[PDB]
RNA sequence: UUUUUUUUUUUUUUUUUUUUUUUUUUUUUUUUUUUUUUUUUUUUUUUUUUUUUUUUUUUUUUUUUUUUUUUUUUUUUUUUUUUU
């Protein structure tokens, strides 16, 4: 809701909660995916 | 100026004491007797954008005064007399 009000995300492409639950289940089970997105977070955090 | 006083008269050898007499080996005790592993817990469950205001409105030259007028020479005293 916060990003929709900021107009950063177009709400037309909104995935259903059925798909989000399936993806979240995959994200929790697998550590390899988590490590990749954590690595992205650290690199993006570094400014410059 | 000066006028006194300003030698000396005692005492001053010595007489005691001053070796020594005790004690001074030893007699205990002196190994040891316990205990000495362990038994819990130890992931997580919230929140985390924003909503106001934010130019200015006055005043801000000057008006006075600002020369001077007195006084301003002088009039005393100023050797010495003792003692030593």
């Amino acid at each position: 809701a916060k990003y929709v009000q900021q107009k950063r995300v177009n709400p037309f492409f909104a995935l259903t909660q059925q798909w989000l639950t399936e993806m979240r289940n995959l994200l929790s089970q697998s550590l390899s995916v988590r490590k990749f997105m954590v690595e992205i977070l650290m690199e993006v955090k570094k400014g410059g």
